This record gives C-alpha cells, structure tokens and sequence, in this order.
C-alpha cells in the first residue's frame, strides 16, 4: 500500500497523477485520500475500482464508518492493462478521470482542507504518483 | 499532412480545478505554436490565457489580452519543447491562477489576470500537430 504526503496539502487545482498497471488477476485496487497518517484516519475520497464485480465504488470514510456509495456497473479498467488516472480537487467535489474521459465527480463530503495524504493499495502495480 | 489544431467552447466555463491536457507533436521546422483561453468567438477575443511556445526564438511565453490590449509578457524557465519531439502539457486552473505543467514537471504558475468566469473557448494553432485536447 502506497502512501505519499500532499506537499501543500489540497484546495481547489490540486491534481494527482496516478499510472500503474491492473495485474492479471487482480480483484480489487483503491485511491484513498486521506485526512491523517494514523490508521483508520477519515477518507475524503475512496476510489475503488472492482474487477472481480466488474464495478467501481467511490464513498468517504468518517469515524471509522462508510458513507453512502456512489456506485455503478462497469469499469474503466482491464485486468493485465496499464492505466492512467487523473483526481481532480475542485471547488465543489472531486473530478476522476480515467483515459481520455472523466468517468465521475464526487461531490466534496468532508472539508477539502482536512487530506492529508493519498493511499493507493489493493491489488495494483503502482507506476508512479505525480502531485500537481 | 497539415498542422492539426483545435477550437473547442466551454459553455460552463472554468472553474478552479479544471484540466487542460494536451499532447502532441513539435513538428520538425516548427516556429512557434499557442494554446489560448478565450473570452468568446469573436475574432481577437479577450483572453484569459495566451501561452506561447517560441521554438525558433527558444522561449515560452504567458500573456493575457483583455479591452484588445496585451499584458506584460511572463516567461518560462528555458524551453521544455523540442522540433520533431512529442509531448504533454497540463493547464491546470486554480482559484489563483494557472499552472503549467509540462512532461511530468510544474514548469510555471501564472496568475490570474482576469476572472476564470469569463474563459468561454479553448484553442489550439500554430505549428503543432494535436495527440488529442481533453479538458476535465
Ligand atoms: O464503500 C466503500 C467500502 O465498501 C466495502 S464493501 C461494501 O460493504 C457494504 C456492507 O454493508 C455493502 O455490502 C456494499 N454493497 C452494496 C451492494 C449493492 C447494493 C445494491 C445493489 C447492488 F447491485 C449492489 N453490493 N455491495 C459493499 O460495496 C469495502 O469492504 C470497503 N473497504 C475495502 C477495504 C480494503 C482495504 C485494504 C485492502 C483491501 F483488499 C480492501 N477497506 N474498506 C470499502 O471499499
């Protein structure tokens, strides 16, 4: 699992680069964006593509409790394939692109000012993090 | 073939966290080419955003039109582009201005000038043949 600290932590214009490759029989993967270093510290941001489901699930973690998923059928990742995903931090969510297109925004749950860091685990071969 | 350029409207506009990304190639006898922010359609339209690849003159330049007047050109530190070589460049709108971010490295921040508000159109000429032009 992944961790990178947000040199100047987040406002609106923040952008996180993230390239990696799905392994071949991977079942799940995620982009946490997080509001601590402790563990079980609250997520801003999850985003979880699932391979095995053939879904993605994006949702916020506060007080060690999930929120309510924003979900759908399909994913815009392929298991054996390279990707490159793009967060977004704007004034009112979080943008997530996906390859050329945008695949969700995801309206801001807890205050943008309280990421801290950016966890990416799960099954995933992690490229690079690039933070804009 | 010719030069491959790019003319797209924001309806919305921009906002503060809004992506530009563009990819291409420098041609090999290429002199300059621009990506610009624009206020509307009309031919020499205020923009919010003149960014300005000199390859035969070896500068980048910024700028901003507004009332049909330029501002005080800013430069970028050296020229991260090359005749006969492809690349990426990131426009990335903030609430305090724009950065650009070329091949994997934050190149330059310019500030705003005029309100993010009124960018209505993005192009793209000059000597340059387009990958693609996507905005988030
Ligand atoms: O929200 C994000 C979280 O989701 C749960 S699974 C979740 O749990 C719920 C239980 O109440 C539901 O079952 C829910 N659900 C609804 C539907 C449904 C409802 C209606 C219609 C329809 F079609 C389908 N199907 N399933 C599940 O998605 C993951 O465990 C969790 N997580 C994963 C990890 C994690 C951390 C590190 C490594 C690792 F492998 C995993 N650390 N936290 C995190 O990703």
């Amino acid at each position: 699992p992944h961790k990178s600290s947000l040199p100047e932590g987040i406002r609106p214009g923040t952008v996180l680069r993230i390239r990696g490759l799905v392994p071949p029989n991977a079942s799940r993967f995620h982009v946490n964006l997080l509001c601590g270093e402790e563990q079980g510290s609250d997520a801003a941001l999850h985003f979880n593509p699932r391979l095995d489901t053939s879904e993605v699930v994006f949702n916020s973690k506060e007080q060690g409790s999930w929120g309510r998923e924003e979900r759908g059928p399909g994913v815009p990742f392929q298991r054996g394939q390279p990707f490159e995903v793009l967060i977004i931090a704007s004034d009112d969510g979080f943008k997530a692109v996906v390859g050329d297109a945008q695949y969700h925004h995801f309206r801001h749950r807890l205050p943008l000012a309280r990421v801290r860091l950016v966890e990416v685990g799960g099954d995933v071969q992690l490229d690079s993090v690039r933070i804009f």
